[PDB]
């Protein structure tokens, strides 16, 4: 009787995915769930995560690989390899070359969530939805503070997003941006920010209760959804705003240590199956990496352009890079600024 353990993200799979597997492989499935990728590579570095599968997203995949704790992956194991987008495959290669660690999950973007018509009462019919603007301008936030802004607890995203924003290079590798212009931006909007949280903003945006936040895209398609469920009036909508955003893609990875690894071969050829990977998709509004699963994910998924953004959109899109230690050291000491930033002093 075999045990598998498996880390992946909140929010990023079917109700049923797991249940399923259970079923049919005879396999018990230990399945837990985090937010950060900092969290998860801290695990990582730190010692034996006991995981036989992890999701990181691939620039963190990218950054740990040197440090060896995945194990390549035995594609003679994952006979339905071939499903995957091959050209999806090859952009992937670029943080895993050659594809020998990682097999590509789901692809987004990091963009706004917002309720709309409350937006729309505190900022007028006109507001500025297509923008960062409409979170990272100070007079706006200003006006949306108590309707309820939140930001993601991910440095690398949002500071990359406001570099953008502010004209730098969203991968800047110069000290002087991060602790001049994209501190003082963020410390100016700091007092009208609720929280950094990464994952509480989904039920929030939901149920009416925080009208603005940086969001990943299926994330906020999902609060959509579900407050459509709820039937409960609140409109929940995602923008991929005109000056860019940040597309990323998460993957699975295999621990160098995992002790089940042909329990983890079987799970990972699970979701290599077309039909297994786009009921993912319909559940958590997220595109997959696999060409076979395309037809079978729900019209109201496909056809959705913040999920799957034409060419247009596309090119307005950034990657993450992975910056050198004095860089991380600006970044997140800022960071821990920006994050106390109501906190009062006696200096
Ligand atoms: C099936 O995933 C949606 C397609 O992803 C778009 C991004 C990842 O690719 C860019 C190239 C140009 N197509
Ligand atoms: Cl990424
Ligand atoms: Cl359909």
């Amino acid at each position: 009787q075999k045990t598998l353990h498996i880390y992946n993200w909140t929010d990023y799979i079917a109700p049923d995915t797991v249940a399923n597997f259970e079923k049919e492989t005879g396999i018990k499935v230990v399945y837990d769930v985090f937010d950060s990728n900092e969290v998860l590579e801290g695990k990582l570095m730190a010692g034996s995560t006991g995981f036989d599968l992890v999701v990181p997203s691939a620039s963190y995949l990218e950054r740990q690989l040197t440090a060896g704790v995945f194990q390549p992956l035995d594609k003679s194991k994952l006979p339905e390899w071939k499903n995957l987008d091959p050209e999806l495959l090859k952009l992937v290669a670029k943080h895993d070359p050659d594809n020998k660690f990682a097999m590509p999950y789901m692809w987004a973007t990091t963009g706004i969530g917002y309720n709309v018509d409350k937006v729309k009462a505190v900022l007028g019919e006109n507001a500025p939805v297509d923008s960062w603007d409409l979170i990272l301008k100070p007079e706006n936030l200003e006006k949306l503070k108590s309707c309820g802004v939140s930001f993601l607890d991910d440095p690398e995203e949002v500071f990359a997003t406001v570099l953008n924003y502010l004209g730098k290079d969203p991968n800047s590798t110069k000290a002087d941006d991060y602790t001049g212009p994209a501190t003082d931006l963020l410390l100016k909007l700091r007092p009208n920010i609720r929280y950094f949280h990464s994952s509480q903003y989904i039920n929030d945006l939901a149920n009416g209760d925080i009208c603005v936040a940086i969001g990943w895209a299926g994330d906020v398609w999902q609060a959509s959804n579900r407050a459509k469920e709820a039937k409960n009036g609140v409109n929940v909508s995602f923008s991929i705003p005109k000056e860019g955003a940040m597309a990323w893609f998460d993957v699975f990875a295999m621990p160098a240590d995992a002790k089940n690894k042909d329990e983890a071969y079987q799970f990972l050829n699970y979701l290599l199956r077309p039909d297994v990977v786009a009921h993912i998709s319909d559940h958590v509004f997220y595109a997959n990496a696999n060409k076979a699963a395309t037809p079978l994910v729900s019209a109201e998924v496909r056809e959705n352009p913040g999920i799957y953004p034409p060419a247009d959109v596309r090119a307005k899109l950034f990657t993450q890079k992975v910056q050198d230690p004095k860089i991380d050291r600006v970044r997140t000491r800022a960071w821990t600024k920006v994050k106390s930033g109501k906190l009062e002093h006696h200096h």
